[PDB]
């Protein structure tokens, strides 16, 4: 069973303005180069996020994590019983993870997705944040969310839920103009809110944005100043009103773009699926 | 299964009267008019009661909320295996309604009931309510409870335990006069010591009273002052030997009851069936 | 300087009245009968109300105590530099009120006081309540208070603020009538809003009331419903608006009356005098 | 000696727009209108601002609390030592203010002052917000701070420490432009990291602002989008350095500035004077 | 100003005896032996009890402990000004008791007495009991107490407090037979209830006895058994009326009797002198 | 009144080495360079350390911590009075200092000494270990301590004690071979155990070292192997008897020690002057 999103690789045409995005604004640990790409850390992981260069700029994959080789097997047998092509990662790839073993396949709209099992830990190397950040939230909520764009969320959700076996947590019907509504289904597989969030939007992309959580909110109204002064805000500091975050967005050098919040509220065993009219209670002006 | 009360619906000849006595003297806040009728508010959720023009005045119809589609699908089948006549609700009733899915159905004495999935939050428009009320307690669990007044306590038993799954938490051997003792019975489906009581009770209601619950002393003390300037005060303040709730009891317009309560214990895993031949510890002096 | 009211003594016409008033209604402590009358018991102290026959059927003294010898000293010599007579206790008053030491004088208006210190304790011989109650608050709080009733609550505020060194808590305008607003005083010596209260109200007694306060909001209730059982409640529960204590009053067989409470908050360093148009916030409906 | 800033009161033009913008952007209850003016609460005093008509729209007068009539005397003692006109107030301008005592002055730069004792509590009408708003910040805190501007700092801070008795918290060397930099001063009189500031800013006004503390982060979030939606905000969500109260600043019918801020933190007895050389560490952005 | 009772030293005829007692049941640790004779420890103190060979069998000497040498000059000054004859103790008999000054002087009766200051710590030689003991208090509160035999209770309390400094805590009238009851005088120097206790018993002694207090009832529990297996047991189990003591007595091998108790409660600032008849709430059955 | 240590300089030869030393090796935060020389930072302050190009190689300056400018002339009249010969430092140094007032002298013995008031805070750059490190602690306790050398440990006593005002909080007998015991005393001027020693060491150095305090074990423990690696450590990790600080010591590039630790323990009102026979309960092995 998956036990939570574990790291993120990211195929772009500018790796250098990656690096300092990520580490300048952001805080990120800057981790070294390897055959995996440019590494960088949030905790005591020897890397979550990998940059290789690329001309998609977009997420090229994602990895989640299950907590033995028994889970893994476990999540094989299921995604041949559905009849998805998987494929059993070979020590080359797995080493080049840094992972104990690791199963390969995709989404039903082409995302190249990876389970895993065994990553390494590098607290002999203390996380050291490339900007003033107290710190990120991960342990068992694991990385963080991404928001995966589908010209079909029905068949999203059903790979998603039936397949991979992530719950609902609830919906937004995002009013995108007069004659638009689209509903925006938000899915956890821990205490985490939601780890993958699915909608049908009009994007060039494969995510709209991916989220990062950090201890404090010093730490993210900090971060808004550094990113405003290169004028890559894109909404204004507000609070959802499903996972209760704070945050704001701001535009990678991909186009893509990342929520960085504080204080969102977990799902817990009495929660219930509702239903919300709006994103966000008060903020998240768009300045786009 | 269902996880708690989330809504309730009243039919009443004096709307306007019913809009006063809710917001001005319980607190409740206006949410506004719909095809749902006049809908007020009690917490984030988009309504707790609804009041349409009618000529029973009484309680017109009660929704069960369960976790999600799944649940609601298990109960469908439940009630099917059971013999009830269940209804699909259709699109323009959810809509109506606010609700993501639901069923319709009645109890065996005629009483319309709902159970549905996925209601809608408004956390965008934060809860102001009518009167002083530093707050009300509903969350995991749910709106509250309500007494069913029934000719036949022993069918409306077997109905509500064995095919909508309530537990039995306590019965009160209610005195009635010399020759006349009536068993009450407490249900719960939750933590909140009742979410319903069952009692043959000979009233022209299909219920004898409604319970909101309020989060300090201060909110009850206020409020009975407030109902009993317009003389409407049934009973006095005491606290009940079953649930050890703290309230009042006042006349609504319809002559239905609410009780109005604070500091009420919940059930837990250990909880054990007990009986008691008193409904009060201390206080409800009957001033009907 | 006083540190609390530590007793009472009542003069009264119907002793086993107040016996059984005392025991059975409030939870009083019987403690022996002796030279100083029946005593009663609240704590650990060897009695803090005493009760003997008598005209009056009022407070026939009170006694505030000091820390020690040096206190009582201090005290003393405070009378007697403001032309106050006071008689040091001898060996035989001193024994028979079970203290170490005592002086003896008289408020402006005649009534004794006396102060003392080194009261007797009883530990070895456990308080056991003559009526359900969890416990009465006195501790370095005291006994609890009482309202003084005085022809001119100027010269009574002089004598005890600048004699006794009671200090200022708050006021209240006391609207009795549309040509009649009386200020009543209330004054602490310690934590407890308030040990004394001044007022100028237009009654036979001494006192107009004095309050016990207990444990828990049960307690009130329980002692609410032996109360009314016999006819005996004055005003209903209520809290007011000054020290926060939800209470009732009742009539005592000598026609002054008693408040029992429970939940008062204390005055602090920070605390600052105020006024008040109302006494109560909500209850306190007079049924006399 | 002052203990806080209770009460403040302010001339303007459009009344109207006054009490719609204080009841419904910020959140203030209204208290009816007197001869004092319209008035309006925040916790549980009578009233803690008044506005009234008048040509200046500035703030009229302040008025700062004393604990007792002994305190009143102390400063009205202090005041005259030190050469300032003092007028006791009369009974008609005390009962206006619903205070029990007070006395009138005048900074040296003609800003109305009056120091009083004894203000009216009304716990019998419980606070209720004009807008969702969890509660405000007062208590020994009092009522907020505001920034006194003058043509002369230093006369003003002599008047302010040597003859009000107000502390030093810290230094704000403002910015203002290459040729000009101001020094800001923030003082203290309790716990409340300043109750006035001080600084020689070129403006038409006696304030720059003055601010009112919220209990939550989303009570400055809903308050935020409220304001923003007629477009008054003059500063971006921030967090000032000194004492580190997360706010957003809004232009008031009169042209002076509100803020509306939370979570700042509180003075101690270990507390040294530092100087600092910004007023923000993020955030307020000024889109003025 | 005497802060505690820091040390003990015993003169007695069996010496061996009195190392077996100490060590194996109490528990108290062997420290060695120097010219200040054999040493036991309870806590980082390099001693607090010394046994010497002598022939009284009885208390030779007791140290009270100043916070410093200005503590200690204040002293010798107070006993000079009473006329008290004291002596500087040399540098020998400071490097003898380990401490960095000294002054010696008698008390009124006879008994040796010394006030120092900076005595030595051995936290490099970690504490380890001589028996199954898991700590004993000391701290703030010293050594502990014993109880001095006095024949003229007056002399010796003025001594004490007027000349000492030591305060009143409380008094029990010790009922000795028929026609004799004698007062028995408890005074604090610290929180610890009392450091000492001054009584004129009819015995061979210069104190009735010593107490030690340890962190739990087991301690104490265990060793009673211990003690008791040789049958040396003088009071059963029992728990003061004034210090809430929970403790057992016991006979040392010079006759002279320990109290090993433990959970005696403090005193504080609001504490105030009352009187006793009984000085056990339960137990403490003598067995002499 | 001295409030604690708040920076402190040191002239050395080789200044790069020192920058990679405090940044990389101890975590200390570069501040940059200016006429005060390179800057860094532990926590919000804008200097805490200064290092200059000097021969001396070895502490320069120290300066000490007043609340404000009354405090400054305080010590500035108890300096005079003691005569000692102080200058008010002008504008030039006080801004090349970072705070608002200042003044100069020496001790008795030749070292550089500033007393100072309202430094200079940057919550705006929000501080940033040059190594990971959790953080520092200095709040209230300041910046650490140090051991100031001196041929005549008496004249020093006197000197900080009496004019400067420094209280003893114990002293250690360091037994420095056979026929040489030096007494080294430990002062505080805050909770801090101590801010100051003073001991007759024969060193060429003004100080034998100075003191930083971390937050965490790990913090000591990763600091140690990134200085061991480089053969820098002069003892190994162990606790002090005194202020039971556990940390290791290291040589500086001047030969200066530094020592780096954590977890000490404070100095209350309660506390009393004790000795000790050695400076170390275990641990702290001279690897020198
Ligand atoms: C769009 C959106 C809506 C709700 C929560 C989110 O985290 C989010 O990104
Ligand atoms: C009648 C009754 C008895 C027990 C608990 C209740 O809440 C109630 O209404
Ligand atoms: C009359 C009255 C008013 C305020 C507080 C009281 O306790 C009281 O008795
Ligand atoms: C201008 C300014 C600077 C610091 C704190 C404040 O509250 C403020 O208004
Ligand atoms: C005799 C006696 C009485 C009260 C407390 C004690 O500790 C004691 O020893
Ligand atoms: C030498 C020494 C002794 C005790 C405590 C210390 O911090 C220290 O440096
Ligand atoms: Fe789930
Ligand atoms: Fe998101
Ligand atoms: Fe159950
Ligand atoms: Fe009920
Ligand atoms: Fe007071
Ligand atoms: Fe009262
Ligand atoms: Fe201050
Ligand atoms: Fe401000
Ligand atoms: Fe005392
Ligand atoms: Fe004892
Ligand atoms: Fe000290
Ligand atoms: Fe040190």
């Amino acid at each position: 069973s998956i036990r939570s999103l574990g790291y993120m690789g990211f195929a772009v045409s500018d790796v250098a303005a990656w690096r300092s995005f990520l580490t300048q604004k952001l805080g990120l640990m800057e981790a070294g180069t390897t055959d995996n790409g440019d590494l960088f850390r949030i905790d005591s992981r020897a890397w979550r996020i990998a940059v290789q260069q690329g001309e998609v700029d977009d997420l090229a994959f994602a990895g989640y994590e299950v907590a033995d080789a028994a889970g893994l097997a476990q999540m094989a047998d299921k995604l041949k019983q559905a009849g998805i092509a998987v494929t059993t990662g070979d020590a080359s790839l797995a080493r080049r993870r840094g992972v104990t073993g690791l199963i390969t396949f995709a989404d039903p709209f082409g995302l190249p997705l990876e389970i895993y099992y065994g990553a390494s830990e590098v607290f002999e190397k203390p996380f050291l944040p490339g900007a003033a950040v107290s710190g990120f939230l991960t342990g068992e909520q694991g990385l963080g969310h991404f928001v995966r764009c589908v010209p079909d969320s029905d068949k999203a959700l059903a790979f998603y839920t039936d397949v991979l076996g992530f719950q609902l947590s609830d919906v937004i019907d995002m009013k995108m103009g007069p004659d638009v509504t689209v509903p925006a289904y938000f899915l956890h597989c821990n205490e985490r809110h939601h780890t993958l969030a699915i909608a049908a939007f009009p994007l060039p992309k494969r995510i709209h944005h991916f989220m990062l959580e950090v201890a404090s909110l010093d730490d993210v109204g900090f971060a808004f100043d550094r990113v405003d002064a290169d004028g890559l805000i894109t909404s204004t500091l507000g609070r959802h009103t499903n996972d209760h975050m704070v945050s704001f967005y701001a535009s990678t050098p991909s186009g893509v773009e990342v929520e960085y919040g504080w204080s969102a509220r977990t799902v817990d065993r009495s929660w219930v699926v509702v239903r919300h009219d709006s994103p966000s209670m008060w903020g998240h002006k768009s300045v786009r």
